[PDB]
């Protein structure tokens, strides 16, 4: 590979959310997305008192911060700005830089009641791998609306396969291409072992860059590991350009504290998924991993 790569300092976030950084000690934002004031309907947010971004979202914060019941990470409801909008905010603290807040508008989700049992009942009579995994992209095409859904595994060499697929008929079929390793770095693996879902929303996004750059508390670029807006690698972007891909979903399948593999979705227009269906997917996805772990 490709190790060297350090995905997790981004500097940057796509721009369908904004990311707050509220210091623990005084509880100031000291670190935002610069689009983070145009986003939540603010005139500044850098420097400003999380009392005065939203009090009822500092009050939802403070318990928190108690080091013995952190509680985090954590999704919040809150309303922001003038006018007034409604957000999710999701809320976690890396080891250094503060508190990081991202924030998602609330908006319409998508209604699994009469479609997701059949699709898990389908899961559930597996009985191989192959048929589990050809359940669990006609499961995540279900849930999710992705144009095309893949099981990536890795073989025993570290290569990946697209292992099952469905798409909307007339789409390409990727079922059965193989790819290098490095196509997926270790250290890419690594970080998606523990931030096991991540949505690429417009792969053409231009970055909305952090400000400042440097988190005030170190000095150093902020560790973007845990953010769900976090800007992602130019040379994967660009791998998802030369193919025609305008957005994905990815969701880890973690075995043995590895990356067994992924679901991947594509989609030829901008998509997102908002924070309870990532939810969703992530536990299916570690529902799916237990059933894995025991077929071999
Ligand atoms: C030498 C390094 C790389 C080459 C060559 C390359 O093509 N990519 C390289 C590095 C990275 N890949 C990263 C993530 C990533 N790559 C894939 C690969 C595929 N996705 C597909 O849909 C298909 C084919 C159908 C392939 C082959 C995936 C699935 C991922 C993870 C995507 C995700 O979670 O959304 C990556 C890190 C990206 C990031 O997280 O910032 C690098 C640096």
């Amino acid at each position: 590979n490709c190790e060297h790569e350090e995905i997790h300092l981004a500097g940057s976030i796509q721009p369908h959310g904004a990311l707050l950084v509220v210091s623990e000690h005084d509880h100031r934002v000291i670190q935002a997305s610069a689009n983070a004031a145009e986003f939540l309907n603010l005139g500044s947010v850098l420097g400003v008192p999380l009392a005065e971004i939203d009090g009822d979202l500092l009050i939802k914060i403070l318990p928190h911060l108690d080091p013995t019941a952190e509680g985090m990470p954590v999704a919040v409801r809150c309303r922001i700005g003038n006018p007034s909008t409604e957000y999710c905010g999701l809320m976690h603290r890396p080891p250094e830089g503060g508190l990081i807040i991202e924030l998602e508008r609330a908006g319409p989700s998508i209604d699994l009641s009469g479609t997701l049992a059949p699709a898990l009942e389908r899961i559930r009579t597996a009985g191989s791998l192959r048929a589990l995994c050809d359940d669990t992209v006609l499961l995540f095409q279900q849930c999710t609306g992705y144009d095309r859904v893949m099981v990536y595994r890795f073989d025993e060499q570290g290569h990946g396969l697209v292992f099952s697929e469905c798409h909307v008929p007339g789409l390409e079929s990727y079922f059965g291409n193989r790819y290098p390793s490095s196509f997926i770095p270790q250290m890419a693996r690594q970080l998606y072992v523990r931030q096991r879902v991540r949505v690429l929303v417009d792969v053409t996004y231009q970055p909305v860059p952090l400000e400042p750059r440097l988190s005030p508390l170190t000095g150093r670029d902020l560790d973007m590991s845990g953010c769900f807006l976090r800007s992602m690698s130019p040379i994967h972007l660009q791998f998802l350009k030369d193919m025609g891909v305008r957005a994905t979903l990815a969701v880890s399948l973690v075995v043995g504290g590895k990356l067994w593999g992924l679901v991947v979705c594509h989609h030829y227009l901008p998509r997102f998924i908002r924070f309870e269906l990532r939810a969703i997917c992530k536990r299916l996805a570690e529902r799916i991993a237990t059933r894995i772990t025991a077929l071999e």
